[PDB]
């Protein structure tokens, strides 16, 4: 029924600014907050309100605490996480609802439920969604996981279960690299995911990351909006994601999308969440992980359904009833994004800190882009790499791509290392053409690296 | 048909980008010019090559022979005009078909024959087409004008025949101002077109401005793409365009769109071109004029319909047939187009003469921009004041115009004054949300120029 006064944001750059936009076109008046060393981020000016807070950069979007008081002080009914620092924090979301602050997500049962890796691939299951064979559960010892590793059959994964961005993933070939390996990523996650808990899944060799999009109202209206195929990829973290993917047929697509449908109305998910799968080579999926949020790759979606997610978001937050049924889903044309990293991909990846120069931002038919960045804007260590997504629809697969190089050939940055070159060498690549990438694609064609400058 | 290996863009700014763009999809370079002013211009970093020519700033495009004569130098194999400059003159197109260089365009000889008004209502006029009451023909003196005048009625029109861009035209409701105007309306089309000669037509009061876009191959298969409404201008030139128009039924759509099909087949059209209407307050419309190039804004027309229209441009000039029929077109949700101009509405629509400094370009879900600028860019006296274009999308009105409103608040410009704050305003303003706009709007609405600076 009746719309929100007034929304916190409670993140950053490209995605705040993605929902600021939605906010404003729905009429609702916002508020942003930020570190003092972003005084002139670009979400700062386009909100109506906006505070400077926080210790550090960090701190600044990771204080559950003081974000709450700050949407009570204002007046604001609701908070939008976006993607990252407290999104996927059940904690937060608990913490908004009883302060009577609306959060723009789901239930924060349901977001701690599935906030373990382990648990949820168990609750998948019992729902009837293929899942990867490993633990069932948190490893218990490096014993347990010498035995276990011999029980799924090696090459297996040691992935830890409180994890996210591709940190803590280190793959083991024999129960020598497996116990070194432990050691190794165990460490890592005490001290980078405050929990050691690690668990143990079959490694699937040349896989595709494929992804379902579902949308769900608070009145158990439960919708997918088809997948997307994100297995380009870098540190195991996406860099370009096209939607829908080749792999699969339309009758596949409904199929596994049914299947995800029915296994979020048993969990009773309402907001936007996407269920993460590994094809293998056969082209069989098996789920590996949910993320109860937005992702960074959502454009690619809005454009072949026409289904704008954020602004749905939001509407069902405050009620409102989903407008759609599934059949009422079309999967129109092709979409790819690619993303723009302040980061230099031949050291490694290495970030590229400075500031932004010369900055000339492309347009036209079929164009998208999302970003929040000026000329002088700096680069600092302390938040994501990414500067822009650039994305791109159109009607045949080989023209999306076509467009998709051409707008890349036209985007100027200068200041700092990114990876437009190298995204650019990638549209030209006759494989990535032909349809043929897996997770293992910049492995296998070290060419695209090859540019000049 | 084999496409064009090489096309050079005769223009410059955001049409030059916007062609350019087109091209290297297609899989074609590009050829840019420029004036030594311009040196650090968009459209020259875009092209594969550019060359500096010309004697003065406007000679760099205008000059026939010189353009020709490079395209052969460099083996363009066609020559793309743009709107403006040469994209109506008959003897550019004339000495590329001479030299063997294809002019995007239509032929030659239609561009002639539509190249003066009176004679064009008159072509219309016996291929079906309702006209505006009024002098048949030129006026071969006052002394004919106070006769045609208290013939046809006050209030009269003069127009230039050989008009554009809203020069040379004069509004007279009585004996007295026809008289003053007449003079004045000739002296200013002698030193503006070359040709003084001025016809008279019916002055329709509170009219809107409908026009049809036509599109067709050079084997006669002439489609519409439905219309635009441009009614909201100052100095007869359009500020914001909407499409379709609300005015208009889906019946009146089709019959108008197939008259103007009708009317294009008979004089052999080919490539891009629009016809003009203005529309009475009852409802019905006649053509005033019609345009042998594309325009403006034919961004609306491509997210209604989904036709790129540069791109068939030029397949269409290298010989490959249209791939639609009339029934394939449909026109799906709204979209408005806002021509984001340097000049300061509170001073006359004065051009702002100067350099960008801040420049941040909005992006999102339905939003597309047609744009050369980044900072720096310099606005010179010499050229048009168009900075960009700002192209939203949506399926309801009423959500096209929030989007537009929401696009124009987040887009920065600083250094010169633009067009934005009047444009927020309009898409704030009660009669403009509920479809109540004529050609008179921005004399009858002064609240829209109340904003602060
Ligand atoms: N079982 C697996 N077999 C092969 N590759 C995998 C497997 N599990 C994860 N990966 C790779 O790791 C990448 C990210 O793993 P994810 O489980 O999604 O960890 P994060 O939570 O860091 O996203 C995936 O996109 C995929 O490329
Ligand atoms: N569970 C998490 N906790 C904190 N930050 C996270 C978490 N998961 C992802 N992030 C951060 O969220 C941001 C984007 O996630 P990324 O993996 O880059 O795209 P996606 O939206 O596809 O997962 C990155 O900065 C990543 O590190
Ligand atoms: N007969 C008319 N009655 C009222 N307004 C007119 C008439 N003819 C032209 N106009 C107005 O003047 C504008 C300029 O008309 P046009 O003939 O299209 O001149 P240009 O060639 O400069 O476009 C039109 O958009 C419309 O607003
Ligand atoms: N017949 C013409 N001859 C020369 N310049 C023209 C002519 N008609 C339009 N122009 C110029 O072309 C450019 C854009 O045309 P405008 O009238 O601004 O939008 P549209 O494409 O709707 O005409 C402006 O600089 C205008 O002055
Ligand atoms: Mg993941
Ligand atoms: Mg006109």
């Amino acid at each position: 029924h009746q719309m929100f006064k007034k929304v916190l944001v409670a993140n950053r750059g490209e995605i705040a600014c993605r929902v600021i936009r939605a906010c404003k076109e729905l009429g609702i008046q916002t508020v942003a907050i930020y570190n003092e060393i972003e005084s002139t981020a670009r979400h700062v000016k386009m909100a109506d309100e906006a505070y400077m807070i926080g210790v550090n950069p960090l701190d600044t979007y990771l204080n559950a605490e003081r974000i709450v008081d700050l949407a009570l002080e204002v007046g604001a009914e609701a908070i939008h996480p976006g993607y990252g620092f407290l999104a996927e924090n059940e904690h937060f979301a608990r913490l908004c609802e009883e302060k009577g602050i609306t959060f723009i997500g789901p239930h924060w049962k349901v977001i701690e439920l599935m906030g373990d890796k382990a648990r949820s691939k168990e609750v998948m299951k019992r729902a009837g969604v293929p899942t990867v064979p490993g633990s069932d559960g948190i490893l218990k010892d490096v014993e347990e996981a010498k035995r276990i590793a011999k029980e799924i059959g090696y090459p297996v994964l040691l992935k830890a279960s409180a994890g996210g961005g591709g940190r803590g993933i280190r793959i083991c070939r024999n129960e020598e690299e497996l116990v070194r390996n432990y050691e190794n990523a165990y460490n890592e996650a005490v001290k980078a995911f405050g929990r050691g808990d690690l668990l143990l899944e079959k490694y699937i060799e040349n896989p595709k990351h494929i992804e379902f999009q579902v949308l769900g109202d608070k009145y158990g209206n439960v919708i997918h909006l088809g997948e997307r195929d994100c297995s380009i990829q870098r540190r195991n973290q996406k860099l370009v994601e096209i939607a829908p993917s080749l792999l699969l047929t339309p009758e596949q697509r409904e199929y596994y999308g049914s299947l995800v449908v029915k296994a979020a109305k048993e969990i009773g998910y309402y907001s936007a969440g996407t269920m993460e799968f590994i094809a293998d080579e056969k082209g069989n999926l098996y789920f590996i992980e949910m993320n109860t949020r937005i992702q960074v790759e959502h454009p690619v979606t809005e454009m072949i359904t026409g289904v704008d997610i954020v602004k749905w978001q939001i509407r069902i937050a405050a009620g409102e009833r989903l407008r759609y049924s599934q059949e009422d889903i079309r999967f129109n044309g092709y979409s790819i994004e690619c993303r723009i990293n302040a980061e230099d991909p031949k050291k490694g990846f290495a970030p590229s800190i400075g500031t932004i120069e010369r900055y000339y931002v492309p347009g036209g038919f079929g164009i998208r882009v999302e970003h929040a960045s000026s000329k002088g804007y700096e680069i600092t260590p302390y938040y994501d790499s990414l500067i822009a997504k650039l994305i791109v629809w159109a009607p045949l697969w080989e023209v999306a791509v076509d467009r998709m190089r051409s707008a890349l050939e036209t985007y100027e940055i200068s200041g700092v290392k990114t990876t437009i070159p190298l995204l650019i060498n990638i549209m030209k690549d006759k494989d990535f053409r032909d349809g043929k990438f897996t997770t293992r694609y910049l492995e296998e064609h070290p060419h695209v690296f090859d540019y000049a400058e």
